């Protein structure tokens, strides 16, 4: 799909047996989703920085699907005002910016 | 140009007679640049929100150039950790996401 930017690029994403709404964010290094009970082991990770850090759960090699396209990558699980699809997942989708 | 996302999408941008480094950020509504002495009148604007707002200077119909392509739009001038090219300018460049 080609996605124009007149509106916020919000997509439906299938992850962990759920469907969530998330923002495609080329300015974000990582993908962060609000709480979902992903299975298996995780690593602690600290995100943020300005004013302090938030501790989140890093899950590796997680499958997500966006607009019929699948992608495997790290998903951070923790509090976030909006669910963020960041560059680590955008590259797995083949996502590019074009102008 | 086609821009892959293995690295942060940082570009050189010509604005206000200067050249600055800025991030192409599809998750950002607005374009925010650190201090540049743009000419003429401006409107107060408050950005941010989480933990409070920052007052910035809104300049309208400002020309910027990125990778040989020109674009006219609103530029907010104020403190920002990184210079942000947001959707309001990305649409003016013809920028689209593609996967
Ligand atoms: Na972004």
């Amino acid at each position: 799909p080609q996605i124009t930017l007149w509106k916020r690029p919000l997509v439906s994403v299938k992850v962990g047996g759920q469907i969530k709404e998330a923002l495609l964010a080329t300015g974000a290094d990582d993908t962060v989703l609000e709480e979902i009970n992903l299975p298996g082991k995780w690593k602690p990770k600290m995100i943020g920085g300005i004013g302090g850090f938030i501790k989140v759960r890093q899950y590796d090699q997680v499958l997500i699907e966006i607009c019929g396209k699948k992608a495997i990558g790290t998903v951070l699980i923790g509090p976030t005002p909006v669910n963020i699809i960041g560059r680590n997942m955008l590259t797995q989708l083949g996502c590019t910016l074009n102008f």
